[PDB]
């Protein structure tokens, strides 16, 4: 099939994680055992090998829209982080694709946000905890 990578973050992330979504009200708020960031969405499987180790990758972000594919407005922080940039440029370096114009390293906060707005740049220490690799549907 094909390969989904993501990283999983510390107790201390989760809750300032969560303190953003109960701070904003945000309806539909992604379960907390749910938060992660994508690194690898590929339609197409390789050995990537998930990463060994726990350290901080991001310590800021901007809240985005990113519509999906079912027409849901979800709410998300995005990121510049040079680790989930080079992560995600390892497994193309490895044979993965991804079919989208560009890899905006993201968390999403809310699945849906119907038609609201939510506009802001957050200061989070966004720490590592693990990388999962599995079998993407």
């Amino acid at each position: 099939s094909g390969l989904y990578v993501a990283a999983k973050f510390s107790e201390s992330t989760l809750d300032a994680l969560e303190e953003l979504q109960r701070s904003l009200k945000l309806p539909n708020p992604v379960p907390r055992d749910k938060l992660h960031t994508t690194i690898v969405y590929s339609r197409v499987n390789v050995p990537y090998k998930v990463a060994s180790g726990s350290f901080e990758i991001a310590d800021k972000g901007k809240l985005t829209v990113f519509e999906t594919q079912s027409g849901n407005r979800a709410l998300v922080l995005e990121m510049d982080s040079d680790y989930l940039s080079a992560r995600h440029s390892y497994a193309k370096a490895l044979g993965a694709s991804y079919d989208y114009p560009d890899y905006r390293p993201h968390i999403t906060l809310s699945y849906n946000i119907g038609v609201l707005n939510f506009s802001g740049e957050y200061k989070v220490p966004v720490v590592l905890d693990r990388e999962y690799s599995e079998e993407l549907d």
